[PDB]
Formats: structure tokens, C-alpha cells, sequence
């Protein structure tokens, strides 16, 4: 029943409701010839919603905010953008425009400074050292170190036992490592002991492209990776 990438046509955007007020939001995206599938997380919080990411680009991202408009009808307010790559703040200008409040790490803000990519306002604070967590609204967010990228984060959905690993997280269909120009491959797995660490109760765990899981999803992100480093 979770839409996959062969579905979705670029350009538009399909949600999931996952548990009672926590949906995921899947887009596609076309990079050198394929197309590629991605998630993001939508959190109810209140009478507002807190979202996860972009729906990588402009395009995709303002078609996910007239989605959200119809299928659900309650304004987002506030976003937090897990890294620096495009898919997950390709659509933050389209997000500020429409009113809401971005937010990322202050190391993600540098590094899409850096890789001239979109940059989320406002500073998340508390998530400096390895193992940091702090409450963020309905979710809590989690820095587990280095992975995907040296900025990672994860999101935690206490309420639906819902954890949104992003981009550090891979589905199982992915047996080999996707583009880890940078990821911190030496620390991945010590990142993703953490996340289970902290996290163990969680019953649902989305990866940052492709179909979610159960917590196997991250022995196999460990797997695939350690296979990589061997390579
Ligand atoms: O494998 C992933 O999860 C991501 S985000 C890969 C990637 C990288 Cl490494 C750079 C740039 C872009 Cl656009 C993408 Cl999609
Ligand atoms: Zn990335
Ligand atoms: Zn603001
Ligand atoms: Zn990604």
C-alpha cells in the first residue's frame, strides 16, 4: 500500500498516514537518466503540522504544500530539514514563501551555505555532540553522529513509535551504498548503533528513500555500508 517509485510521476507528491497525525510524504526526482524515490515525515502538532524535509525541489515541494492543503487542511507552520543535500532542502524557499518557519542544524545551514543549496532559517539548538536529543514539538530530534552525512539527523515520533531515520537509513531493496561522497563511513555504523540505542521501542522506521520498515532497516544500513567500505 506504501506508494513506490515506479507510481509516482515527477512532479507530484503522495501521502501515507502512518499512525493518527503522522503521515510520510513520498516524491520522485529524476538525477542523470533514473528516477529515484523520497520520503519526508508530516507530524500533527495541535492544530498545525510540523514537516520533515523537502520533497526535493521547487517544484515537488510547493505540490506537497497543496497537497497537505487538500488531503489534510491544517497549515504547517514550522519545517526541519534533516540535512544539507537537495532532497531534503530543495523547496525551502518555496517553504518560506508560503509561511513557514525552516529550521536545521547550524552545521546543516553551513554546509548548504557551502554547497550553494537552499538554506533553512532558523538554528536548531541542542544537537552539537553525538547522542543529543531534544524535543522539537510533536517529535524529538536526535543527533547520532556522522552517517549520510556529517549533519544528519533523525526524527522520533513518540506518540506513533514512528522513527524517520532519513537519509542515514536505507531501504531493505538497497544492497549496495548509494552516494556517500559525504558520508562519514568510518562512524555510520557506530551513528546507527545509537539511533537503535535510543530507539529501540520504535515499530515503524522510514528510510529516507524507498519503503519503510521495521528496526531491521538499520543492521541492514550497517551491512550494506561495511560491504561498501570493503569494497
Ligand atoms: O543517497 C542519499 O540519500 C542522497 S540525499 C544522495 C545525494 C547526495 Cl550524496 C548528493 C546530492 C543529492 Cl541531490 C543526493 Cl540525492
Ligand atoms: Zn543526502
Ligand atoms: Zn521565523
Ligand atoms: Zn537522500
Amino acid at each position: 500500500e506504501y506508494p513506490t517509485v515506479s507510481e509516482i510521476p515527477v512532479g507530484e507528491v503522495r501521502l501515507y498516514q502512518i499512525a493518527d497525525g503522522v503521515w510520510s510524504h513520498i516524491a520522485t526526482q529524476s538525477f542523470d537518466g533514473a528516477v529515484y524515490p523520497s520520503n519526508g515525515l508530516i507530524v500533527r502538532d495541535g492544530d498545525e503540522l510540523l514537516l520533515i524535509d523537502t520533497a526535493w525541489g521547487a517544484k515537488n515541494t510547493a505540490a506537497l504544500l497543496a497537497e497537505i492543503e487538500k488531503q489534510i487542511g491544517l497549515p504547517v507552520t514550522r519545517a526541519v530539514s534533516t540535512h544539507f543535500h537537495d532532497d531534503r532542502v530543495g523547496g525551502v524557499d518555496v517553504l518560506r514563501a508560503a509561511g513557514v518557519a525552516t529550521y536545521a542544524s547550524p552545521s546543516t545551514r553551513r554546509l548548504a551555505e557551502v554547497e550553494g543549496n537552499e538554506i533553512p532559517t532558523h538554528s536548531l539548538e541542542g544537537l552539537s555532540s553525538s547522542g543529543d536529543a531534544v524535543r522539537f514539538g510533536p517529535v524529538e530530534l536526535f543527533y547520532p553522529g556522522a552517517a549520510h552525512s556529517t549533519d544528519n539527523l533523525v526524527v522520533y515520533v513518540p506518540s506513533a513509535s514512528v522513527l524517520y531515520g532519513g537519509c542515514a537509513i536505507y531501504e531493505l531493496s538497497r544492497t549496495s551504498a548509494g552516494n556517500v561522497a559525504d558520508a562519514d563511513l568510518a562512524e555510520w555504523p557506530t551513528s546507527i548503533e545509537r539511533i537503535q540505542q535510543h530507539y529501540p521501542e520504535a515499530q515503524f522506521v522510514i528510510p529516507g528513500h524507498g519503503l519503510p520498515g521495521g528496526l531491521d532497516l538499520l543492521k541492514h544500513t550497517t551491512n550494506v555500508v561495511k560491504a561498501h567500505t570493503n569494497r
